[PDB]
């Protein structure tokens, strides 16, 4: 029988980052992660401030910010603390352990210094997780494994998806969940976050496919919807985020019973 | 029957970037790509200058450079032109088309403005290639698809590898070859570049596995060896690069007959 987000926050095997997230999802009645896909720092920060109360998480691609600096990230952390949301850098690491360790800690971006969560592809084998965890564990961070993708022709299916689940289970001190289209693990300690979400049917011209919050949360059993253009391209991004929040939240409640 | 690098440079369906590479491999008697895995710009540039005559290509991870600037890349391009080698940013793109397009053209790094070659994982489906090619084709760049990985537990095997080959074939205007452990395509227009190479048996503690140049070029049929730590950790990096160059080159000649 299904446990609420608040009860899942207390599970014996829950990771601290997962428990913090689950508690603030419960408190704020939001299971919406904003995919803040913009190229300007000002717009990122204005969106994070205005939409912070509506979201449990703000997902970044800092490698698209034209005017990235570490001080931008400092100001994002201030907003995350004020409004209570996690920061998730959607870096989709996909290299050998020795290299990802470096890409996560170092370079210009110093991702591990500000991102509560990152994600990784499982294609390299479990060394990708070991390398990240070398940096992530001491910094008390968490990681999601990409078990399925939303795009047309995705190869993250079948035995590949099963491999991601096994890899997560086996690295539960660091791996807190999945990027997936549906519930892929039976274990309630794991979070399921789903990109490829819009209210209307459709896709983009470069292989993105959309499903609705009711489909993803209600029928497919995922926990959190990740929404970019459905919000970002709207005129009123605050009302769009509220639309998505209410959709995902009610789907969750109706699945809970 | 096997064609020399110089004859492959002339194939009807050869991509211009591939033909430039193949010609300079022939001219310089090198099929060695240096994996310049360092965190300092000065060291990157000192290695590129000293080892430039020994290599056909210099592979970067700019997201590990602590002191990246676009002026560093300008100085790398000067060295690439002086010594005649290509620049390959080993970014291993692995997101939806709409996003990779942005990560390749934009952000701080402006990768497409200086990298002759990039590479991509095939897991997202062919939209990853379409998104990159939107930026790459107008800039006359090329891309490699990651058909196999060198690390323990790699999922890039079997039908996944076959999918990468099909995806390359179908995007031959932009895709010039593979990252792979062995020849995966029959078509001589495609380049095969192989990381995970050292003269001695071994690996690292984070899942890297090594095979020798003779094994990779001679028995497995690949074209170019990518070598990082085997060179970079040596005391004399110039003599190490020469060792690797002579190994890969003689393996190539002996396979040619
Ligand atoms: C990453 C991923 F691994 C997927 O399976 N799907 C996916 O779209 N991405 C990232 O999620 C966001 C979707 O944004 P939207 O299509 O709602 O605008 C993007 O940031 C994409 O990179
Ligand atoms: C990338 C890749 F897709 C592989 O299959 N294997 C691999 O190692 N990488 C990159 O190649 C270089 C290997 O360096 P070395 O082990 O020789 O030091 C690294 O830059 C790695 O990221």
């Amino acid at each position: 029988k299904e446990l609420s987000f608040g009860a899942r926050a207390e599970l014996p095997r829950i990771h601290p980052v997962a428990s913090k997230l689950l508690r603030l999802m419960q408190k704020k009645e939001t299971n919406l992660c904003l995919s803040a896909d913009v190229s300007l720092a000002r717009e990122l920060l204005q969106l994070a401030d205005a939409l912070g109360p509506s979201i449990c998480m703000l997902k970044t691609h800092v490698d698209i910010l034209n005017d990235f600096t570490l001080d931008v990230m400092k100001e994002l952390i201030t907003l995350a603390k004020c409004h209570e949301f996690l920061i998730f850098e959607d870096r989709k690491f996909a290299d050998i352990g020795n290299t990802v360790k470096k890409q996560y800690e170092g370079g210009i971006f110093k991702i591990a210094s500000w991102a509560d969560l990152v994600n990784a592809h499982v294609v390299p084998g479990s060394g990708v997780v070991k390398g990240l965890q070398e940096v992530g564990l001491p910094l008390h961070r968490g990681c999601l494994l990409i078990a399925e993708m939303s795009s047309t022709g995705s190869l993250a299916t079948g035995d590949y998806t099963r491999a991601a689940v096994r890899m997560a289970e086996e690295h539960s001190e660091f791996v807190v969940g999945f990027i997936s289209g549906s519930r892929v693990s039976m274990k309630p300690e794991f979070l399921h976050l789903t990109p490829g979400v819009q209210l209307e049917a459709g896709g983009d011209n470069l292989g993105q496919q959309y499903n609705s919050p009711q489909e993803v949360i209600g029928k497919r059993g995922s926990d959190i919807i990740i929404v970019g253009r459905g919000i970002i391209s709207a005129a009123d991004r605050l009302e769009a985020a509220e639309m998505y929040r209410k959709a995902a939240w009610e789907a969750y409640l109706s699945r809970l019973g």
